[PDB]
């Protein structure tokens, strides 16, 4: 009857909403730090360079919805310092008035996320200087553009979000500079692949700065420089993108089992080890398809599944969580860049013997009007044939494409398997064997 | 060592690309009755409309090739009359001089396609009625349109065809008519979804004719009219595009086993039932994955696939044909048109108890800029909940989720499996749940 649940985005309210809909004499308690519930973090990127009207588009669903239309206690400025496990008590205080409240659970759900981590540099502390996470996060960065005069944008960091901002920041009509930490070269891309990122980015002038480490952030009260140990650059908006860190510091003195970045270890059924105690998205480990093991790839897909499916299992309603399989997809530029399952980072790591194949294709037939190159390779054990991952790069027909591979991931399909496949066929979409196709029969 | 191949084109082709790579001894004669070998009658319509350059942009691979590059004994001009399944000997007539050649073989292939209908009508043999199957069709389309002042084009009959050249005729400035048959009501698009395809064709000013039977073509030495049962109608031009029939004839008294329809019956391994004789493509039956049955779903896709089969177990590299889904993608004006597996006619058909789930949904997250709508429709089994096919319906992504669905179904994917499965996500790609995965969590 008392359920609590400890953050109010993709992975606390997809459970809420389950429970809601699944147990009519429940008690949901749901506790939220900021005042925002339920809105898209992905689409942030988007906001500021002008592409979507306001932030306020990205809210899904509001507190008040919650409370009014489904009877959700719905708490904002509600910060969780403490959990008692054995009392089965959430210790919570109010962001502003510093009251602490008590909230006493029968089944607890830790649905915190990850936070951006701002490393211990002089400047840290700078105007203009920029984490992206959330909506309040979003309008800062706005205010600084908008107030102070910005002509160069440095970017700290690569993945997704400093992509996305690049892009973001280019067509806000910036001079942009990235620089690029080595820990974490190959990790999403390996390195033929990322050659076509390198060069998209040369091509819109974005610099980018390899083996290079950060030393300091320089300026006034707003930043002006950024300095490395190779050189001091003008920058008048630096956005911090190095990392993110699970927002699990608050249970230290609990039992509850973390892997060594801090990500909460999760069973089949979004349990913990600490009994009635539960945990989802990008707080949580994900067990991956292909890899065997609980990993840690925070998403906004994987977040939704785990809340929906620890709110399920909250209510003894028994379901197992699939995994995931690494996906990810990216807008830079004019190109789309896509990935899931094992690059060879990952596949060497693991000592999985595999073999690659690689195409350089089209995303339709040559033939037809503005067919466009498309850069595909996949993986796959070099003794069973199981396709282990792709990744795939062009500018149309990429997501497509990945979702295919993706498919053929979560299915444990062999490589050449995919031959087999009554896959769609007209000129205007594809060639008449698909590019998966093509490099499958490329392989061994 | 004498492979011996009836048909020049995909299906024939790809069986003896694979013979010649994979066994270096083989005498491998090919007997094509056109002059053109290894085109894509797919790019035909787009030819017409201009979006391709030439025909020869069409041709994948020529004669001089196969012959100089790949020593195949490419013969052109030379149609098959009769086989001798006894004797081992395929006799050819050449289509000029009508001398008569014959060929020895220890395997044989027959891939010699369909051809297009023109039913017994007044008026057939005038000039500007037409049929879509070949370059020199395509030529005959063109001249009509380049010597004549067209102005009216009349259509007999929908199908993927019949679409695609109402768009081709729509493009060159001409006024568009199709007169739509009932016998094929439902084969493709259920009753609900076809009405997205009559909104779109209104709207470009196609005149769609429903339930209203063709009797004759009216005209001196032209074409000027087209009556039906329920009046006449102008045209300069009439394009028959009503059905197919396996170009088969020549084999009767040989006992190689047929369908109703005509279509060669082949087994795993794409034998008949007489001994070293294979078919292959539109001319052969189609094991279907969904209804377990050999079907007759003639298209380039399935017909490469069986080709490349052929040749491999010719060559005794035995490997099993898996089957079609019955996928197609139309590009309709500003419409993509997408359908696989299983539709309700279908389903009723076999007796299939099934359930359905429609969608009114968008391709891409609502709140970003040029999201659009999409139509998605779900059939599954009531019992096991067995994913059956799909129908999708939009401007964009629709080739994405077809595939996805067609991935789904050659693996046997209960419904409900697809709400695990980590596809891709960001908001210009798609939604946080795909539209596929909505659809799942609406369904028992
Ligand atoms: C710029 C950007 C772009 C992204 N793009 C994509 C994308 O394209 N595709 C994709 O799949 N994913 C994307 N993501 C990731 C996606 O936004 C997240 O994975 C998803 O929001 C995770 O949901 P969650 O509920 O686990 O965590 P969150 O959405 O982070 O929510 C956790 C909530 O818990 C609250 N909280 C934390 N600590 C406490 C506490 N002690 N007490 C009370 N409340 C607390 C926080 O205030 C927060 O609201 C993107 C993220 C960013 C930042
Ligand atoms: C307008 C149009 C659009 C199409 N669009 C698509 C599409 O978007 N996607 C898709 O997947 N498919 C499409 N198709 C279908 C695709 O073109 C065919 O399925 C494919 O060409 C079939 O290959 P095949 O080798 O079995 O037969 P064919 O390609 O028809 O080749 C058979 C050959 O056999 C020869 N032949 C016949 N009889 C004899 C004989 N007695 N002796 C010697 N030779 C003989 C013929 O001359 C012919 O060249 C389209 C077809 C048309 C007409
Ligand atoms: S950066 C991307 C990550 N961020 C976000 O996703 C934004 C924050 N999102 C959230 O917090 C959740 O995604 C919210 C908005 C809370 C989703 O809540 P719900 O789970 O209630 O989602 P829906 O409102 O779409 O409801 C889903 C269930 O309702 C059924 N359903 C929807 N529509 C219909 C119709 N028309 N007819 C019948 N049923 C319908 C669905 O089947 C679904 O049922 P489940 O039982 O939940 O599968
Ligand atoms: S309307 C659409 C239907 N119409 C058509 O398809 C047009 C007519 N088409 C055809 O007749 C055939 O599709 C043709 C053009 C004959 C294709 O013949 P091939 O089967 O020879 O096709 P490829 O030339 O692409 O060769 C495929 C085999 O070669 C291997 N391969 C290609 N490229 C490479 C590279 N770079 N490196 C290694 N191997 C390579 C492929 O793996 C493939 O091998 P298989 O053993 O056949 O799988």
């Amino acid at each position: 009857m008392n359920y609590v649940i400890i953050g109010g985005d993709a992975a606390g309210m997809s459970a809420a909403m389950q429970i809601v809909r699944n147990d009519e004499n429940a008690n949901v308690v749901t506790l939220e730090k900021g005042e925002i519930y339920s809105y898209a973090q992905c689409g942030l990127p988007y906001v500021i360079s002008g592409a979507i009207a306001s932030t306020e588009k990205l809210i899904a669903r509001n507190v008040k919805t919650f409370r009014d239309k489904y009877g959700i206690d719905a708490k904002v400025r509600h910060e969780v310092t403490k959990v008692d496990t054995e009392k089965k008590i959430v210790y919570a205080e109010h962001t502003k008035t510093k009251d602490v409240f008590e909230f006493s659970y029968d089944r607890l759900l830790i649905a915190t996320g990850v936070r951006p981590v701002m490393p211990e540099w002089e400047g840290r502390d700078l105007q203009g200087v920029h984490l992206l996470k959330t909506i309040p996060d979003a309008e800062r960065i706005l205010k600084t553009l908008e107030t102070n005069k910005v002509e160069d944008v440095t970017i700290i960091g690569g993945g997704a979000i400093g992509l996305e901002m690049a892009e973001t920041f280019v067509e806000l009509g910036k001079k942009v500079r990235m620089i690029e930490r080595n820990d974490h070269i190959g990790t999403i891309y390996d390195g033929d692949m990322a050659e076509y990122i390198y060069k998209e980015a040369d091509k819109h002038h974005i610099e980018i700065l390899t083996n290079e480490n950060v030393k300091a952030f320089k300026g006034n009260e707003r930043v002006e420089a950024v300095e490395t140990d190779k050189g001091t650059y003008k920058a008048d908006l630096v956005l911090v993108s190095v990392g993110v860190k699970p927002n699990t510091d608050f249970l230290e003195g609990t039992n509850i089992r973390t892997n060594h970045k801090g990500a909460i270890e999760v069973n089949a059924y979004m349990q913990t080890n600490v009994q009635d105690v539960y945990a989802a998205g990008d707080c949580a480990t994900h067990y991956h398809v292909i890899k065997e093991i609980h990993d840690h790839i925070p998403i906004g897909t994987t977040a939704n599944k785990q809340g929906r499916l620890a709110g399920l299992n909250m209510l003894d309603k028994r379901r197992a969580f699939k995994g995931t399989l690494g996906t990810g997809i990216i807008k830079f530029m004019n190109l789309t860049l896509a990935r899931t399952g094992l690059n060879e980072k990952e596949a060497k790591g693991l000592h999985i013997p595999y073999k690659t194949v690689k195409v350089d294709s089209t995303n339709m037939a040559g033939y037809y009007p503005n067919a466009k190159p498309l850069y595909l390779k996949l993986l796959y054990r070099s003794d069973t044939k199981q396709l282990l991952g792709g990744q795939v790069i062009g500018e149309e027909g990429v997501d497509k494409r990945i979702d295919v591979i993706a498919m053929a991931l979560f299915n444990k399909m062999s490589i050449h398997d995919l031959e087999d496949v009554d896959l769609s066929y007209a000129p205007p979409y594809n060639s008449v064997w698909d590019p998966i196709q093509q490099a499958a029969r490329r392989a061994e």
